[PDB]
């Protein structure tokens, strides 16, 4: 299945890049920031779109024109990420990521990733209309797309107003904040936003259907994004292809919030004295702290907690959409 | 009439703060984006809407909430060219913008004012939604303003591949590609933008009366970023209220383009030997070298023939509009 949304990208870049003739030099600029940006990672928040579509529409609607709909409404969620991400690694000095450079780590780009990033973004709204501009569901997916676009840019905002550069938040970290922070910045765009576009696409625009859905989507955003932290210190970088900056830049992470409310006082100043800086030796003793305290313990069971927690929830939340829909989801991120 | 735009301010930012609780910092936070970055400037833009509303609007039909619906798609204006200056700043590395230092040269902002830029186009959606949904216009509007979001995000991809730090790009420098970057980068949104967007409120959605408007005011902007680029380098700093960055970041400006054309071999060499370094004393042999060939009255000359030809093209294709709409706008700028 992930070899069919892949192989329709070079269709996507196709259209996009059809406009083609004074602004030929920026198409190719437009062509390759696709490339380098929207390829390389695992696609399951595009394929979802896709999947849920198949599970949500009846068969006998799945005409072959409404199943290409699914896909560039898919491939939308992923430039969405890849919108934000690329501009996310500017703000987080990131070296890495999907096993390449930063793209703005680039020789020859630089800032000048910032015009790409908002490019990506534009081009979502490019795609919409090509595909699903007479679409009863059209304003509906616009409308969720820009609402998860001004979610996750309020996260991102919690997530720096919490994290300045060369500066102890310690007092910041809490569990209350850390929640806020992940529910926006995170839980909006990779969860609700798929499986809500793909809800619109079949019809379904009850209101207490999507909150619904919203419940059990944003508390498995929320799972995601405690993973993402977890592994950002403890994850294989040839598995997640990314090298971790969550202590160097000082940010509110599961790991620390966790690690705050275990600590002693004289393990609260190492913490103190070590947080927050770019010395590999100071990064290396929260390390040592972190493993000292067992979190990789306290996160493979909150794992297991969350997990039994989120599939209650689908129990109580799920009808009357198949559950197959958020089960196939719980399995690929678990 | 500046001055009722102005106040109008106050109520949108009380409107985009009134999400407050969770995400109280980032409100907050946007808030100081927003007074920061939206005010300080002619608001020749905005007020292009509500006054071309007023001019196209029968006055029967022009309600007290017509009218606050004017006064907000004004400043939906005003903040799409806040989001794409903010973002601007960075990538030409400039120092100071409306009198005051670049919000991102800011103690204590740096890089995160990217997503604040990002946010700031986040909020044009918000209001739309507040104020326009119920409206027949309402997706005409979000398509315009995406739109020509997307135009200027090609604009400023040409601006910057046509400009590489470091690198003499002097070949590159035409007057056809002149003419192809500040079409997209400046004219879209500066001036068929907001023009187009009263046409809309208007009920004026004929697709080649857009495309006469359009013919005089992408024109019109074209003129304007000729004028913005002789001022980067001529301009009384005190009136302009910022620093100028062009020849340092090496970019294709109408002067560059115009004393290319007039320059003797030996001249050449010495915009070749100078042009796109930040060495004062580099910058200041250029600006002498347009100075000695003569530039600012060659700027004067255009000036007078580009709004003898602009007002012609008003003659041609205002119709069935009131050229009063041009004329104004003509006024404001030249
Ligand atoms: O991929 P990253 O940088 O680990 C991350 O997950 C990327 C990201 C970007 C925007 C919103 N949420 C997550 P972050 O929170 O920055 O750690
Ligand atoms: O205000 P600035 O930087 O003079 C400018 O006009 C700002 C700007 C931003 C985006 C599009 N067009 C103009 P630029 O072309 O960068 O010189
Ligand atoms: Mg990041
Ligand atoms: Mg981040
Ligand atoms: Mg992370
Ligand atoms: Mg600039
Ligand atoms: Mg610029
Ligand atoms: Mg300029």
């Amino acid at each position: 299945e992930k070899q069919d949304f892949v192989q329709h990208f070079s269709q996507i870049v196709r259209v996009l890049t059809e406009d083609e003739p004074e602004i030929g030099d920026a198409i190719a600029r437009l062509k390759e920031v696709l490339e380098y940006n929207a390829i390389g990672g695992k696609y399951n928040r595009g394929l979802t779109v896709v999947v849920a579509f198949r599970e949500l529409v009846e068969p006998r609607k799945q005409d072959a024109d409404s199943l290409q709909r699914a896909w560039t409404v898919g491939w939308c969620v992923e430039l969405l990420q890849a919108f934000f991400l690329v501009a996310d690694d500017i703000m987080d000095s990131s070296l890495t990521r999907r096993g390449q450079i930063c793209w703005y780590q680039k020789p020859g780009v630089g800032l000048d990733a910032i015009n790409d990033a908002n490019l990506l973004e534009a081009c979502i709204y490019r795609l919409l209309k090509l595909y699903c501009r007479e679409q009863p569901y059209y304003l509906n997916l616009i409308e969720l797309f820009l609402q998860s676009s001004y979610q996750t840019e309020i996260g991102q905002t919690l997530d720096l107003l919490t994290a300045p550069q060369g500066n102890v938040d310690l007092v910041r970290f809490t569990e209350k904040r850390y929640k806020s922070i992940v529910k926006y910045k995170t839980a909006f765009y990779s969860f609700y936003l798929p499986i809500a576009a793909a809800m619109y696409m079949a019809g379904i625009d009850g209101e207490k259907e999507h909150a619904n859905a919203k419940k059990i989507l944003l508390e498995m955003g929320e799972f995601f994004q405690i993973q993402d932290d977890y592994l950002d210190l403890f994850g294989d970088p040839s598995v997640t292809g990314k090298i971790g900056t969550d202590i160097q830049d000082n940010k509110c992470s599961w790991l620390v919030v966790q690690c705050l409310q275990r600590a002693t006082p004289e393990q609260y100043q190492i913490l103190k004295e070590n947080y927050g800086q770019k010395e590999a030796e100071k990064v290396a003793r929260v390390k040592a702290l972190y493993e000292e305290l067992d979190l990789p313990a306290v996160f493979l069971q909150y794992e297991e907690d969350s997990y039994s927690h989120i599939m209650a929830l689908i129990e109580q939340y799920a009808a009357p959409l198949p559950p197959a829909v958020f089960l196939g989801l719980a399995r690929k991120i678990y």
